[PDB]
């Protein structure tokens, strides 16, 4: 299911790389995603637009699984599918709350 392809896609990825690719675009609710461990979910960086005084914040939300039917990934004991890119395809189209649902998958 390797994702390893999706513009917010970033493999062996950490939260400061995500942040470091996304504050070199600087976009709306920036989306992310980086390979973890855990149960076997993926990572997701989320960055918010802004610089000035602040205002840019880079979120990296993680795709938490659930053996559902299929529903296992989420990021908010909500939505859940088989797959970032679901995951991610649902924040970035429906409303998955998220800095702003899958607004751009940043690829670093």
């Amino acid at each position: 299911n390797n994702l390893e392809t999706y513009e917010w896609y970033n493999k062996s990825i950490s939260r400061d790389k995500a942040e470091k690719l996304l504050l070199d675009t600087g976009k709306e609710g920036a989306f992310m995603v980086r390979d973890s461990r855990t149960p076997g979910t993926y990572t997701v960086s989320v960055f918010t637009k802004a610089i000035i005084s602040e205002n840019p914040c880079i979120k990296h939300y993680h795709i938490k699984e659930t053996n559902d039917s299929p529903k296992r990934y989420y990021v908010a004991e909500k939505y859940v599918f088989d797959s970032i890119p679901l995951l991610i395809q649902y924040h970035q189209y429906n409303g998955g709350g998220l800095v702003t649902r899958l607004r751009y998958p940043v690829c670093g």
